[PDB]
């Protein structure tokens, strides 16, 4: 899978690098899949578009979602409801307080029930607790995934999540998560981003990444940053090109492309063969 998000600030220039070909090669030929990350918890068991008066509220409806769905309707790419805690910085009681045995069908439902009155084609979870995971979290975000799972399984709809890319610390949802999240999901993205590459240390090693996503490699994404042109003593590209020859896909934060290495031909060309043809 190869995909990317659209952030709730800065639309213009987002929808903008939807449409770009760099000579050739651009989104169009390189995501399977686009998740617009324009939705929050509202805590109590339902979901609300982002409100920030500061953020691109002109794009925070209906309509623009639907410009993001047809744009990708043209080339066979799944647009995603993305729900993420982090409006006002991220807010791990948000999620708490939805994946609560009182609360976790309601906010299933609330999910699917948005997804499917735009018509998407399904659910990247950035639902985000650094720091803040508790054997009781584990549970009922877990309990939540396998819920939202089956149900989207019966619409034939996709289900991704991002998590945290390290397992040794306390962070929810993390790599610690993976083998439990692995069957429930058509992907995972690990949303390392600078922290990992090639020639990173240990779990964060791309060797290491896939090492922890054993049961299905297929599924991991490898979280890449648009607004650097190397990491870890790697350039872009040869990121990219690691996930192609090792057998995994690749996760664009974010669709600004804001280096110039993230607009160019060859790197677009990459992730465009990872994909295949839809
Ligand atoms: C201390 C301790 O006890 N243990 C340490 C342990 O915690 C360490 O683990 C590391 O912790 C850090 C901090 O928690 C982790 O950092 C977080 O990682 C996640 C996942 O990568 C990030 O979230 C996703 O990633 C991107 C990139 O950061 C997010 O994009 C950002 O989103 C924010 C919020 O919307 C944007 O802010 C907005 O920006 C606009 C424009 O500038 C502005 O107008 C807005 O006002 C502003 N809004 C707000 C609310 O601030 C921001 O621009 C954007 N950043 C970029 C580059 O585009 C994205 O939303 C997340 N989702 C997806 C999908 O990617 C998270 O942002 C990041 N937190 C911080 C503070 O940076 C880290 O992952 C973790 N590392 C590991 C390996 O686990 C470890 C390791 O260091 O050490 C222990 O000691
Ligand atoms: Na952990």
């Amino acid at each position: 899978m190869v995909i990317s998000w659209i952030p709730p600030y800065n639309v213009p220039v987002s929808f903008e690098n939807l449409e770009k070909s760099f000579d050739g090669y651009g989104p169009a030929d390189g995501l399977s899949h686009i998740a617009p990350q324009f939705w929050v918890p509202d805590g109590n068991g339902g979901i609300s578009y982002v409100t920030r008066d500061d953020y691109s509220m002109d794009y925070m409806n209906d309509d623009s979602v639907k410009v993001i769905r047809d744009w990708g309707n043209q080339y066979g790419i799944k647009t995603m409801l993305c729900i993420y805690n982090g409006e006002h910085g991220w807010d791990w009681s948000l999620v708490s307080t939805s994946i609560s045995a009182a609360n976790r069908q309601s906010f299933v439902d609330a999910i699917v029930t948005e997804m499917k009155r735009l018509n998407l084609h399904g659910v990247e979870v950035d639902l985000q607790g650094p720091n803040a995971d508790s054997p009781t979290d584990t549970e009922n975000f877990l309990l939540f995934m396998e819920k939202l799972s089956d149900t989207l399984s019966s619409l034939g709809k996709d289900l991704t999540i991002a998590t945290f890319a390290s397992r040794e610390w306390d962070h929810i949802p993390d790599a610690s998560h993976w083998p439990e999240l692995l069957p429930l999901v058509d992907g995972i993205t690990s949303m390392g981003y600078e922290e990992t590459g090639i020639n990173a240390t240990g779990d964060l090693s791309y060797a290491g990444q896939k090492s922890m996503a054993a049961g299905a490699p297929e599924k991991l994404m490898l979280g890449m940053p648009d607004h650097l042109d190397s990491w870890q003593g790697s350039s872009a590209l040869q990121q990219v090109e690691w996930a192609q020859d090792n057998g995994v896909g690749v996760a664009l934060w974010d669709m600004q492309l804001r280096n110039e290495a993230w607009q160019r031909r060859d790197i677009w060309k990459a992730l465009s063969e990872i994909r295949g043809p839809l």
